[PDB]
């Protein structure tokens, strides 16, 4: 897919910069009792008809990449997002997007389960709800019985740009 | 799957199980970007297997009817905002065919009822467990031509929900 860049290497090009973020939180619940949920991971169904992570374009009124990311999260989720900040400490990888001079920045934030729920809960009151944002979904991590149902089936769905691959890496690296 | 009449499908042996699901929808005067008219908000959901489907579940013997069994599953899967209405036999659509025959419904609500339904749908009993969240079908197609609804239909669905969506979009002039 799109070439993997360094931050500064990509930051060098004077271009459209777009940041998205995976909010996760640890999950002691079990499906049916049997199945481990492990973590609760927040994606969203976009206006595209594709699955993906929240956030969006970085503009000229953004003091830093983070400012725009944290801005585009509040737009898409409402004021549950104002309980945290995704801090570049969270920055994971960059990819050259299919748009005219479009780099894509991927973040991953560890929230607590108690913060994460209130995001879902405040999502109908969001500014872009039923507009850019159609609906928040969780990611299934368990994959069982069928040997195909669960996560694998989930990843057969459509994903925006590089979200599938961003999602896979986060599961690998942050050990599963 | 393969179509059948309702009575035909009610005339069946003890080894058969029945399952009910309902397409909820409401008129929407809003527009995407203040330009693309939206039309209706049509709720679908992310299942435990990552297959896109409609609210609903098995009828089972303990519910008095198919409608009851739908409405109960609907309050479990969607939360207590589904108690604001009740999806009757006059909201039934079709019956399709392991040994199961699946019934599909379409219920037209207010915009305010359907919006109130999304807010409470995280407090639902099956949220996190059975259901992993709610979504709206985009009905528009974007100027690129691929985007919008067509790209939403590229997703992997459960049983015949796709057929049932495409059916429900044309059949009451949502297309
Ligand atoms: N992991 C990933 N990996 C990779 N790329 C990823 C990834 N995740 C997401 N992306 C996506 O991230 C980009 C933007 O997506 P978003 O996440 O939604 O960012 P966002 O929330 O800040 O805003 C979205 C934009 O809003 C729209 O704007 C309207 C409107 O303002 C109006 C005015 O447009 P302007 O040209 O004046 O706006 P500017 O773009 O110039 O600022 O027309 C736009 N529009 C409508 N249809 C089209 C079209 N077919 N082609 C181009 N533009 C279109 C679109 O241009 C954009 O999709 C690409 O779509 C790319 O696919
Ligand atoms: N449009 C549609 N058109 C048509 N069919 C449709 C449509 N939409 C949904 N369906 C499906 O609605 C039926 C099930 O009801 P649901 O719609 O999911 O609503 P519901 O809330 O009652 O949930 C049914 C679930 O199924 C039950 O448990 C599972 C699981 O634990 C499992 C436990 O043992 P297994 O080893 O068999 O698990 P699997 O190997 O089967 O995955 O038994 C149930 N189950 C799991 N997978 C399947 C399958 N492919 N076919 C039939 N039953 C299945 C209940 O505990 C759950 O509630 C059929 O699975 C059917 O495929
Ligand atoms: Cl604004
Ligand atoms: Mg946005
Ligand atoms: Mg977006
Ligand atoms: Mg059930
Ligand atoms: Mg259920
Ligand atoms: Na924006
Ligand atoms: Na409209």
């Amino acid at each position: 897919g799109a070439r993997r860049l360094e931050l500064g290497e990509a930051l060098a090009l004077g271009w459209r910069h777009v940041c998205h973020a995976l909010l996760y939180a640890p999950d002691p619940g079990m499906l049916f009792g049997r199945i481990p949920l492990r973590y609760a991971i927040l994606m969203q169904m976009r206006f595209d008809g594709r699955l993906g992570f929240p956030g969006g374009f970085v503009d000229t009124q953004d003091r830093s990449l983070e400012d725009g990311l944290n801005r585009e999260l509040r737009e898409e989720l409402g004021e549950a997002a104002a309980a945290f900040r995704v801090e570049r400490t969270d920055y994971r990888s960059s990819h050259v997007g299919s748009g005219p001079r479009v780099v894509a920045h991927f973040y991953a934030k560890r929230l607590t389960l108690e913060e994460l729920l209130a995001v879902e809960a405040g999502a109908t009151r969001a500014k872009d709800h039923g507009l850019e944002v159609l609906g928040l979904v969780r990611v299934p991590l368990y994959t069982l019985r069928d040997g195909v149902g669960g996560l694998p089936t989930f990843l057969e769905n459509s994903f925006i740009g590089s979200a599938r691959e961003q999602l896979l890496e986060a599961l690998q690296d942050l050990g599963l």
